[PDB]
């Protein structure tokens, strides 16, 4: 026990005189979110209304692939840190890039550079009368900063958490977890003003004066990241031999074409450290397998509860100061981050060194699975409030109206959704944070970057799933997502059993990472 | 891993050649739980439609003070079964009160002997006519036959299982795991084989001969007991210098009066034995306090499924062939000892090889943590299933009839209750064995018995703040349960939010107990 004071001057002492680092570091990751954010925020929007009016599926298509790409580019960001390059150069190149794809759709807002790029001049303003029609317009421009966008923020996802971990790593891991709560914090404070002022923007005053304001976060982004390189020598990895050791994993997968590595690793040119670092590579690939359905649950559920508000009545005299023309459809995504904000800093400076007194979790994967077990109980007590919400829907109904579509709607305050959000804000603040400190920590130190981008390609992957899975309950044998042909009429269809669906989901998942997490330890 | 093998041969090794004294030991709980079950199944529907008729609430308080009896005398059937005895004579006293008490009942049901006895010949005949009315009739003897066999009830439950877990203490902890499950299972089958056959005779046939059966079960549970004395040799603890230790306790405690203990205990005559066996007095006391919700919740839900069920669909064309008039009441309450007789084996035979191969739960608190979270989950089923079966009633009714009472039931079948009993279970199986194991493994070797009987009492503590819950919930404020004023019209009460509640203090409970087991397992 006495000894958990002696690591308490770690947790207080981890920001020592090197707090303009990691100053700068949470700054870029802010930029970056907030950019990426206002990118994703009201794309779909912004392709169907804009000029070149696209059809809602070719949007949400563009959309789909162009996250995928973000997931998928993840692992090969990694590998292009580790190996030709360093850490700092990955980032700024990466950066470069992002900067240069997404320049492309404010030109393309404005109609001035509209009209002369795309050599199409495609005015057919939706509904406007038309003889016939083409299809995707502006495909060329719209792709290419689609894909740069992508891959930059793929590469950054993946390069800079680990970057900014190592930074601190002269002290312990309770100085790592303070970072990467830290980390989490900064990015849902660039989540919040993204969504909130960009949004408002953009669907309230123009695209034009709404996308230019990503571009200079993201400049800023640039900027700051280059100044701090100065500062920074955070003990910079310089992988040039790290490119070796890239090579060498498969050599340790030829004698499997050739502890079965070990014994015949021995013997061979394969020195130890090689061994153990490909040893731990395979111990870890199961952690990621059993965590892709809770990363299938979470997506699915932050997608389903934002149709859930949609559809309950909303508050606050409709914002009668200012009259909200248009109220944004993001700020309903920002509850959640507004809840982790809030919650975040009490966990850091209350919960955790409580925990940290007398003996209590000292591990993430213990972490993770609490994290599962209130998202969880948050499904649960969704499902429980749609069912009500259900019950009362069959009685009279109030227009409302969000974007510019008439929603129908329950007599039932949004307020009643707070439960669920405050759960699921208590599971993140758990899992997400270990996860991370887990992947960063578990990994061998020359490839860190590698297994963050596999990390991010798993939680991609499960996102797919869920996807897969909603389109699955939506067949016309099961029915429970029959009328979901458009932004959304929940009023006819079943959605409380699958919140249920995604409990049973979440709960059986639990029980399996449980398993895992103890074997792991024990190896 | 390797030692795990080793241990494989004390868990088919158990059983040597001492299988006698165990199937003595497992005869005997058989036939006490069968009397036992006999005796407080239709308790109160004797005593209402008895000549001397009582009022309901009359019966009921009859019975809530006879299992408070049961509940209260445990403890000190321990101390006197440790103190001034041994736990093989406690046994046979204790079961010696239990017949004579018992005996009492079939008397009254006899015409003759209830007219010999009472000293009163009530024959009112309940709603024939009468010149007013006397309170509860034949009070002194049947007072007197309850609180005979109530303190025989307590007495044996509290000295019989440790008496057979020591039994076969010369193998390890996994032998005794094994008498656990087979204790559990034989509980069970006593269990089914009283409520369903002498409750069928009792409800269908006759009191007089329904409740001599009862004694017949007693009576051969003496015999068996008896007879087994002789080769049970089962180093019977004999205890008589037992006694010396309960007194020091309070030397212990009049150091507190006069690690605070350990300190002066050492410089006085102390010695370190008594010391120790203090120490973990008060280390357990802790993990009881932690498990009174659990039991709350667990006899609020095992009272609450009865009347939900009552209120589903009666199946099976109400038993077509042999018309049953007069269904029984207490099939309801053996359909989980059904389902625990069919788990219990599989679970023995499979599970527990199977989590002793590689590295899995060694201890039991974890268990009961595991079976605290089937129990939540349990909850939340029961709670949606009744929320569906309150929207399922607004419609149309059915007029079921089950004793003499016309109940009103949905047009839903009963079988949609498997998905919680199932649960129910589960958590049983986990729960109850694991802490019957941790009760009997913690306890110092010289006051086993004492440490039963305050986990029993502790019990019934739990219970009887979950009936406390119950009647708080019925207030009008709340409204919950507002038309509960006899068996039961559920129909017109709220009872799915309660399940939630139930669920929600479960929920609490397990992440409570979880930080106490930490501790313990620590210190
Ligand atoms: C290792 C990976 C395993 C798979 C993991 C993915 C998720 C598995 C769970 C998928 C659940 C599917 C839906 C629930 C299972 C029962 C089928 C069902 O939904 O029953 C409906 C009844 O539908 C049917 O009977 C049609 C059956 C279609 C066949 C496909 C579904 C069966 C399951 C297929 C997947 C396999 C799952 C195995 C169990 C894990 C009930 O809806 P309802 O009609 O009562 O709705 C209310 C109203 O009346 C409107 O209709
Ligand atoms: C360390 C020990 C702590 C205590 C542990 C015991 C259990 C604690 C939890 C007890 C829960 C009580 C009921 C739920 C709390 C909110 C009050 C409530 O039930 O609200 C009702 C509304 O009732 C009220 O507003 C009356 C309030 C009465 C005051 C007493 C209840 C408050 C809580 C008292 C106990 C303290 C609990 C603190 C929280 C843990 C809702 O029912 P309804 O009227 O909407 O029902 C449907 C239909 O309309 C029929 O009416
Ligand atoms: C939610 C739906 C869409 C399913 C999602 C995929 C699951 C079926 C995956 C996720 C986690 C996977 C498990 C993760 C890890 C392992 C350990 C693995 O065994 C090892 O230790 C590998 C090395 C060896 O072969 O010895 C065997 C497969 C298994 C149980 C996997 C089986 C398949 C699981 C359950
Ligand atoms: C760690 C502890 C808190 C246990 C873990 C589980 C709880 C967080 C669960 C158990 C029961 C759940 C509750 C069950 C039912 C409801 C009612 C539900 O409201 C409605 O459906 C109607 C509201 C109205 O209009 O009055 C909101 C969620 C809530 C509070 C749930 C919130 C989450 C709770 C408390
Ligand atoms: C903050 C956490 C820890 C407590 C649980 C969540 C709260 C945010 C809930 C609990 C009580 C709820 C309130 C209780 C009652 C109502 C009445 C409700 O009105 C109706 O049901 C009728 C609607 C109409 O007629 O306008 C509107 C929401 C409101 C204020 C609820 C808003 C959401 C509240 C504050
Ligand atoms: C390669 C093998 C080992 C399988 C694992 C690869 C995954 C990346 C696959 C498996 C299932 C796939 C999903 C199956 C079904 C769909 C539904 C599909 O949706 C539609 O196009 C219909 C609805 C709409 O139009 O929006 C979108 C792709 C998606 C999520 C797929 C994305 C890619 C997934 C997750
Ligand atoms: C552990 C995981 C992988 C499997 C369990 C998932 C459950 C949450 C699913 C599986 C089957 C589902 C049930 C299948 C059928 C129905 C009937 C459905 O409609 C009815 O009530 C009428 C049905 C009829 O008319 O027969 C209501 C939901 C329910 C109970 C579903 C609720 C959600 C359930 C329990
Ligand atoms: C270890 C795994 C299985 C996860 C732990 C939790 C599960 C056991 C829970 C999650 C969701 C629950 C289900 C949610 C809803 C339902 C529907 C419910 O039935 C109805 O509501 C109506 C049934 C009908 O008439 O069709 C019966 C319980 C059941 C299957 C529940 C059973 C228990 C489940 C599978
Ligand atoms: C009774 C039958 C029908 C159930 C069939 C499924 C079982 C095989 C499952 C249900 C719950 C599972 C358990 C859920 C959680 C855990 C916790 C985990 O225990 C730990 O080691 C926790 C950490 C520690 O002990 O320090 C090991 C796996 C285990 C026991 C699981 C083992 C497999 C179990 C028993
Ligand atoms: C469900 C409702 C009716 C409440 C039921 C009673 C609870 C309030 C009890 C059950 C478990 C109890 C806990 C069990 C054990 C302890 C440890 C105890 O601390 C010790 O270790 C005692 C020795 C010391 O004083 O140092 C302090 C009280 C506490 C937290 C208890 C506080 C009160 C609790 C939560
Ligand atoms: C065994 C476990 C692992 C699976 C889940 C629990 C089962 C016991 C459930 C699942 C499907 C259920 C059946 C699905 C559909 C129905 C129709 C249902 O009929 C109605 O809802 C209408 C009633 C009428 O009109 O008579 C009667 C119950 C029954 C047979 C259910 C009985 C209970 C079943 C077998
Ligand atoms: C002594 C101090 C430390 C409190 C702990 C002692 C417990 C044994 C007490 C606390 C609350 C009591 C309960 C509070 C209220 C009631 C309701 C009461 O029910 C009625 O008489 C009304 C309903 C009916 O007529 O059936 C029965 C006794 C009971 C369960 C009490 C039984 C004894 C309890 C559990
Ligand atoms: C962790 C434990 C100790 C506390 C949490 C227990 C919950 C399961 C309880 C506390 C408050 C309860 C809620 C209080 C009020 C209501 C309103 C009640 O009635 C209505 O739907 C109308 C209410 C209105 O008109 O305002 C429905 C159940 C619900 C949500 C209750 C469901 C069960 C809740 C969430
Ligand atoms: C974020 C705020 C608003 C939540 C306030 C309540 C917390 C203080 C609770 C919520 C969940 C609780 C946890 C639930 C379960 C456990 C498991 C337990 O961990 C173990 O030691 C498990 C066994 C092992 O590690 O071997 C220690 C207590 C802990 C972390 C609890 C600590 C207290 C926590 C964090
Ligand atoms: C629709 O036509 C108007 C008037 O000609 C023009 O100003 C506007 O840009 C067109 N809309 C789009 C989306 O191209
Ligand atoms: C009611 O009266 C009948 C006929 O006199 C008698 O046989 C019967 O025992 C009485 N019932 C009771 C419960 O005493």
């Amino acid at each position: 026990g006495a000894r958990r004071a002696a690591a308490a001057a770690a947790a207080a002492g981890a920001f020592a005189g090197r707090r303009a680092a990691c100053g700068a570091v949470l700054l870029t990751e802010l930029l970056e979110r907030a950019a990426f954010y206002g990118i994703t925020s009201n794309l779909v929007l912004f392709l169907n209304g804009a000029p070149f009016c696209w059809e809602g599926a070719q949007a949400s298509e563009a959309l789909l692939l162009f996250m995928g790409l973000t997931y998928l580019g993840s692992p090969f960001g990694g590998w292009l840190a580790d190996a030709r390059l360093g850490r700092a150069r990955a980032i700024l190149l990466s950066l470069a890039l992002y900067l240069l794809g997404m320049l492309a759709f404010p030109l393309l807002a404005a109609p001035a550079t509209r009209a002369a790029l795309c050599g199409s001049a495609r005015l057919l303003n939706c509904t406007a009368p038309g003889p016939d029609a083409a299809a995707r317009c502006c495909s060329p421009a719209t792709f290419a900063g689609l894909v740069l966008v992508g891959l930059g923020v793929a590469t950054v996802k993946a390069n800079i958490t680990p970057f900014g971990a190592d930074q601190v790593k002269d002290r312990g891991p309770e100085a790592t977890r303070r970072f990467f709560n830290w980390f989490y914090w900064s990015i849902n404070l660039g989540a919040i003003l993204s969504l909130g002022g960009i949004a408002y923007i953009q669907q309230n005053v123009s695209f034009v004066t709404g996308y230019a304001i990503p571009t200079v976060c993201v400049g800023l982004a640039f900027v700051v990241f280059l100044c701090g390189q100065s500062v920074f020598i955070t003990k910079p990895p310089d992988g040039s031999a790290f490119t070796d050791m890239f090579k060498i994993l498969t050599y340790s997968c030829c004698s499997q074409k050739r502890f079965d590595s070990c014994k015949m690793s021995h013997g061979g040119p394969f020195t130890e450290e090689k061994v153990e670092d490909v040893k731990a590579l395979v111990k870890i690939v199961p952690v990621f397998l059993a965590l892709i359905p809770y990363w299938t649950v979470y997506f699915q559920m932050q997608t389903t509860y934002v149709l859930q508000s949609l559809h309950l009545r909303i508050p606050e005299i409709s914002n009668i100061t200012t009259t909200p023309h248009t109220l944004p459809a993001a700020w309903l995504t920002m509850f959640d981050a507004v809840l982790i904000l809030l919650l975040i800093p009490l966990k850091d400076k209350l919960v955790d060194p409580i925990l940290r007194r007398h003996g209590l979790l000292p591990s993430s994967l213990k972490r993770i699975a609490v994290g599962m077990f209130f998202v969880m109980c948050s499904a649960f007590a969704a499902g429980i409030l749609e069912s009500k919400r259900l019950n009362l829907v069959k009685e009279k109904t109030i227009n409302q109206t969000i974007g510019n579509v008439v929603y129908h709607a329950a007599d039932l305050s949004l307020w009643w959704q707070v439960p669920q959000y405050l759960l699921i804000g208590i599971s993140e603040i758990f899992a997400s944070i270990a996860g991370l400190e887990f992947a960063y920590s578990a990994a061998p130190k020359s490839m860190q970057s590698a297994i963050m981008g596999l990390f991010f390609f798993f939680s991609g992957v499960g996102s797919f799933v869920g996807s897969g899975l909603l389109a699955l309950v939506s067949i016309k044998a099961i029915g429970w997502m029959s009328s979901h042909t458009d932004f959304g009429n929940i009023n006819g269809c079943y959605l409380n059993y699958y919140f249920f669906l995604l409990a049973a989901i979440q709960g059986a998942t639990l029980l399996l990472f449980l398993i895992i997490s103890v074997k792991y330890d024990h190896h």
